[PDB]
């Protein structure tokens, strides 16, 4: 209820899509706090994050209920790995790094919250005029985008991100915030190799007998030693001997302040 936004207070610039996603698009939006902002306006068209507060954490500016609409702030930047890949831009592998420490933020305290992200990946991750990156994809903001990095499961529903899965999550469909600590040791790779694809040469029914095999993804050539042996531990065959996010914050503002 002091979710609602009044209808007069926003408008939808239905002609400039932002994204396509499954259940909507996300669109340009303006709304009235009495100041005037610039929004994202998610429409639920084919079908709690309010109490959320953390600056690295995606948070929910109300719904409109007038097809439903997720107003959330704008990131100027957009998604994490589409910045990163940008061949114009010229991140540092501290800026990098910063980006991985902020992300660890955002997840211990969602991890603290009890909330279970389940497809954490650099895609899902944005970035504000300040380059303040900020988890997203969860809650009222969840959604499919890119489709090719995902398996429907033919009996649930559920969009499975493969390649960014931990080997029990893939064994049972299950998820933990230890699974979530598994994806973003992914996302660490994805980082230090400035969002490269994972595991190119393995398709996605070989992944689970090639984790099994003590197999995982490679050192980055530009990627510090104590960073890839971070992201080693993210993927440790025991969801009990893989890091908290509150000892991945240490580890990795340690490496950030060696910079
Ligand atoms: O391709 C894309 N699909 C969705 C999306 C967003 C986005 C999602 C979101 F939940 C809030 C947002 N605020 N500003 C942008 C934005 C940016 N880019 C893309």
């Amino acid at each position: 209820q002091h979710v609602v936004i009044g209808p007069s207070s926003l408008i939808v610039h239905f002609n400039e899509v932002i994204g396509r996603g499954h259940f909507g698009c996300v669109y340009h939006g303006t709304l009235l706090d009495g100041k005037k902002i610039h929004c994202a306006v998610k429409s639920l068209n084919r079908i709690i994050m309010k109490d959320f507060s953390h600056p690295n954490v995606l948070s929910l500016l109300g719904i409109c209920l007038r097809s439903p609409l997720v107003v959330l702030p704008y990131m100027k930047h957009g998604d994490l790995r589409n910045f990163i890949r940008n061949e114009t831009h010229n991140p540092t592998v501290k800026d990098l790094i910063g980006f991985g420490l902020q992300v660890a933020k955002g997840m211990k305290y969602l991890a603290s919250k009890k909330f279970v992200h389940r497809d954490l990946a650099a895609r899902n991750c944005m970035l504000d005029e300040k380059f303040t990156v900020k988890v997203a994809d969860f809650g009222l903001a969840r959604d499919m985008y890119d489709k090719e990095y995902y398996s429907v499961h033919n009996k649930t529903g559920a969009k499975l991100p493969v390649k960014w899965m931990a080997l029990e999550s893939l064994q049972t469909q299950k998820f933990t915030t230890k699974s979530d600590v598994w994806s973003f040791g992914v996302l660490l790779w994805e980082l230090m190799t400035r969002g490269a694809p994972p595991y190119p040469d393995v398709n996605t029914f070989d992944i689970t007998v090639y984790l099994l095999q003590g197999r995982r993804l490679l050192q980055p050539e530009y990627c510090p030693d104590p960073l890839y042996e971070v992201m080693l531990k993210c993927w440790h065959p025991k969801a009990e001997m893989r890091p908290s996010f509150s000892e991945l914050v240490s580890r990795i503002s340690a490496i950030f302040s060696t910079f």
